[PDB]
């Protein structure tokens, strides 16, 4: 009814969607992994009479249930997504896009990661991220690459119609005390791709974590902290 929905909130198979700026959405859902339950943000920016999708809902039949979300709420189709790293938070549910007729997109690290692993794999691959403090414009975004963080291929995505920063998992939300699954992370390199977000998007109005609830710039400083008190 209006507050951002939260972990338990959410049954594992609905998506909740919160409109967080005219013409930008995310996408709430939640997921088992290992025995415990976890949310998941994604994000939705309008394209003109398209949608550009930011990640999927974690795993297949979520991501089924995120399109039937969107289509009831919006109306409009999403003709392309981008998946921000390999796991599969981001990447699960993008065999079910595909065939959908979303055209998939994501870094050549993460196609890399996501094959290794054995997630699923976006069709197409994004040139010119390859070096920390890339940044290139895919639709009504800009997709940036800020270093080692919560993984070695992680993006971070500004809407700059509405400085909206969508962090992902490089980014925690305020309540967090622990820096999340860290099993692929760069700890040490995590606080400096931070600095690089903070120095290159220091308009932002509204920061969305990969896990959790939004908030202004205090969730880059924030997240530096929490990390930073991980490693030692
Ligand atoms: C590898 C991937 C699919 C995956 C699986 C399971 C958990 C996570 C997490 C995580 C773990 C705890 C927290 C603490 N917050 C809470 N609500 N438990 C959090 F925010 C994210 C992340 C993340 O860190 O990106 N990624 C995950
Ligand atoms: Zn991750
Ligand atoms: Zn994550």
């Amino acid at each position: 009814s209006g507050e951002y929905p939260t972990v338990n909130e959410i049954p594992v198979g609905e998506v909740r969607l919160y409109q967080i700026a005219d013409g930008v959405w995310s996408h709430i859902a939640t997921q088992s992994f290992d025995g415990a339950v976890y949310p998941s943000n994604g994000l939705i920016v309008r394209d003109g009479d398209e949608l550009l999708l930011i990640d999927t809902a974690w795993g297949a039949k979520n991501t089924a249930a995120l399109l039937a979300e969107i289509e009831k709420q919006i109306g409009l189709p999403v003709t392309r997504a981008v998946s921000t790293h390999f796991h599969d938070d981001r990447v699960g549910g993008v065999d079910v896009l595909r065939a959908a007729g979303v055209a998939t997109y994501a870094s050549p690290s993460t196609r890399r990661l996501a094959e290794a692993e054995g997630n699923e794999i976006p069709t197409h691959s994004l040139e010119g991220l390859s070096s920390s403090g890339d940044a290139v414009r895919f639709g009504p975004v800009e997709l940036f690459y800020p270093g080692a963080a919560h993984s070695t291929d992680n993006l971070v995505v500004y809407v700059p119609s509405a400085n909206v920063l969508y962090g992902g998992c490089a980014v925690h939300e305020l309540s967090s005390t622990s820096a999340g699954n860290v099993a692929d992370a760069d700890l040490a390199e995590w606080p400096t791709s931070v600095e690089r977000i903070q120095k290159h998007y220091p308009e932002a109005e509204v920061v969305i974590p990969g896990h959790g609830l939004p908030g202004g710039l205090d969730l880059l400083q924030h997240t530096a902290n929490v990390v930073k008190a991980h490693k030692n």
